[PDB]
């Protein structure tokens, strides 16, 4: 039994099937009242909602599904004929995410790809019939935001207008990625400030006694 399974169980026992809103609220409740977990959450969720509503992307790529929260969040807004592709490195999480989408009734809009971003991204054109992406949501390993962004470019998957939306760029932080897209005149950058809440998690003090110079 894992934390991720417990999240899914809580949803299955408390949310109304076919109701994505209901699913989102159950995950947000669990991860902030019952047991802390990595979770985009409703505050940042509203920023995502506004971005999707503004740009109405049709083909969306998500890096890092975890338990499906972001997938449910985005896919519930996607229009008929839209496709969300989600890459998830961990088979257990990929399975959790599939169940999350089934329960929300959003599974027809999403294709979960199980594997590493740098192995999958070069396959998107040939194997998944992708010309260019409308939107990319980055939420996977923080040190892979910059190299995957460059890999997307090299593969020809970005067009003028493609929206990159990156989470957790402050905490834990992705300073190389932020410096690149802000520095490069090929990206127009807006930063939406929000919060990350921790609750009932393991922390600690370090005691360090100076021994003198050496
Ligand atoms: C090279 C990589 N390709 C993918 C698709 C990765 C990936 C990361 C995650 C989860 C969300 C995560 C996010 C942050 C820290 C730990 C775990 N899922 N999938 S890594
Ligand atoms: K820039
Ligand atoms: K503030």
């Amino acid at each position: 039994d894992t934390k991720e399974q417990r999240i899914l169980r809580y949803v299955q026992q408390n949310a109304k099937p076919g109701d994505p809103q209901s699913v989102l609220e159950a995950i947000d409740t669990y991860c902030t009242q019952k047991e802390w977990a990595m979770n985009v959450g409703d505050a940042k969720g509203q920023i995502m909602d506004a971005v999707i509503r503004e740009y109405s992307p049709s083909l969306v790529l998500e890096l890092g599904a975890y338990c499906g929260y972001s997938a449910v969040r985005m896919a519930r807004l996607l229009q008929p004929g839209a496709r969300l592709l989600t890459m998830e490195i961990n088979p257990d999480c990929a399975a959790i995410t599939q169940q999350m989408l089934n329960f929300a009734g959003l599974q027809d809009k999403v294709t979960i790809l199980n594997g590493a971003s740098q192995d999958l991204i070069p396959q998107l054109k040939k194997k998944y019939d992708v010309d260019t992406l409308d939107m990319v949501f980055l939420d996977h390993w923080k040190d892979r935001y910059l190299p995957d962004t460059l890999l997307l470019e090299e593969c020809g998957l970005l067009r003028k207008g493609t929206v990159l939306l990156a989470d957790n760029v402050i905490v834990p932080g992705t300073p190389d990625f932020l410096a690149y897209v802000r520095g490069s005149s090929s990206f127009e950058c807006t930063h939406y400030s929000s919060y990350l809440e921790y609750m009932k998690v393991v922390d600690g003090l370090e005691k360090a006694i100076y021994q003198g110079p050496s």
